[PDB]
């Protein structure tokens, strides 16, 4: 008998690492240790989806001496309306309320139209340069800063000022850097809600301003603006480097994308789908129950913190059969967790996938002989960082 304890050890650079494929083969629930509150695992892909969709399971944490947290934690939780149980369900409704109108079938037209052409000029500009270019710096952070830019309606130098934002807000290895990096974010918001009050053009915020005839503080918009900046870019940044890397990995089905760029929307499910990196703890979704739930034959009482693991799930041999293989032919694909589910599915995920389509539906046609300047064991998942991430992925081509 030996406590599991998370983070798990993984020997590969991507992937779920072994010990977890253990528990989910053992059972769709564990109990393990973690940095701080022992919590239930759940690995499965079955008893997964139907828990995000439970809603006795709750970001927020009803507990009444509730444990401390870094402060990269307790600012995402903030910004997800989750920092307070008892006002979670209406302040978690309105966020929901207001972003998605947001992400309109007009607004996301006009983006992908800018999103090609965005793609198009950095890949020229990539081709053009000298090997080896680190494909992170110049492809990978460049197209989803440049959409956060379009979203907020600021220029694209902007993204050199906020480009690094999320890293430092969500470095759980250091409180004081992730609060005077969030202070950043704060200031630049309220300055810019404050100009778009005058200025508004046809981004997000001047149409929150516009909102309930502007019933919404600025400190309300500006909350939602740094969600959009904090999560809309560094999670597709993340999608973009573990993309490039899966299909360096699986040539035949590469070729096959170069040849038919109309493979690039299956590629994109399989990128999001197997796209995991190091130990995946970005991976977990933590939940709180607020009512007893028996999984299984497990009790989780009210309390009691669950994560969630979409990562396993994605991998599920019970799911997705062979669940480790990349395949861009897999017949109806169950659908992956890789954007949540639930009550809080992710608001920005048909813009990533927009992106990460024209991304994938170009690069190996374009660049065809693009391959790593250095080995795999060379890359380092930054694993202090909520969001994970590499930090650079040297190319040649
Ligand atoms: C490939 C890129 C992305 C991935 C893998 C991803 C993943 C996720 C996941 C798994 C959740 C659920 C977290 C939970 O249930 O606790 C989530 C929530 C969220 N995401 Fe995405 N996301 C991506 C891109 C984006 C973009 C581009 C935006 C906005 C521009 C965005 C905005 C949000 C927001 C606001 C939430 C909170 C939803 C809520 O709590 O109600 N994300 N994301
Ligand atoms: C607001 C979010 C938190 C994430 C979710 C995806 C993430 C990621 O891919 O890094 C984040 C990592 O931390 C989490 O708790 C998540 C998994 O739930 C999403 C962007």
């Amino acid at each position: 008998t030996d406590l599991p304890r998370l983070p798990f050890d993984n020997p590969d650079i991507m992937g779920i690492a072994p010990q977890m494929l253990a528990l989910q083969k053992e059972g769709p629930i564990a109990r393990v240790g973690t940095a701080g509150e022992d919590a239930w695992l759940v690995t499965r892909y079955d008893e997964v989806r139907t828990l995000l969709a439970d809603r006795r399971l709750r970001l927020s944490n009803p507990n009444p001496q509730p444990s401390a947290k870094s402060a990269a934690r307790a600012f995402m939780v903030a910004l997800m309306a989750g920092d307070d149980h008892e006002t979670e369900p209406a302040r978690h409704a309105q966020m929901r309320s207001l972003l998605i109108p947001r992400f309109s079938t007009r607004r996301l037209r006009l983006m992908k139209t800018r999103i090609e052409h965005h793609v198009d000029e950095l890949l020229d500009q990539l081709a053009a340069s000298a090997p080896p270019v680190d494909l992170h710096r110049v492809l990978s952070f460049r197209l989803p800063t440049m959409v956060v830019c379009d979203l907020l309606g600021v220029p694209l130098a902007d993204r050199e000022r906020f480009g690094q934002w999320a890293r430092g807000t969500f470095d759980q290895s250091d409180n004081e850097h992730s609060a005077n990096t969030f202070q950043q974010v704060v200031d630049y918001m309220l300055e810019l809600v404050a100009r778009k009050r005058v200025e508004p053009g046809d981004d997000i915020l001047s149409e929150l301003i516009a909102e309930k005839d502007g019933a919404l503080s600025d400190a309300d918009i500006a909350h939602l603006g740094n969600a959009v900046l904090l999560f809309g870019y560094e999670t597709t940044i993340v999608r973009i480097d573990l993309g490039t890397l899966l299909l360096l990995r699986n040539p035949v089905q590469r070729a096959q994308l170069a040849e038919d760029p109309g493979l690039a929307p299956a590629a994109v499910e399989e990128i999001l789908r197997l796209g995991v990196g190091g130990k995946g703890s970005n991976a977990l979704i933590p939940r709180y129950a607020h009512g007893d739930i028996t999984v299984g034959e497990t009790v989780i009482r009210t309390g009691d913190a669950v994560m969630l693991a979409i990562g396993a799930a994605n991998y599920d041999d019970r799911a997705f059969p062979d669940g480790g293989l990349f395949d861009l032919t897999r017949v109806r694909p169950r659908s992956h967790l890789a954007f949540g589910h639930g009550a809080r599915h992710c608001i920005g995920r048909t813009l990533a996938r927009i992106e990460l389509t024209a991304v994938f539906e170009r690069l190996f046609r374009r660049l065809p002989d693009l391959r790593l300047a250095v080995p795999e064991e060379s890359l380092r998942w930054q694993e202090h960082r909520i969001t994970g991430g590499f930090d650079e992925i040297p190319v040649t081509f």
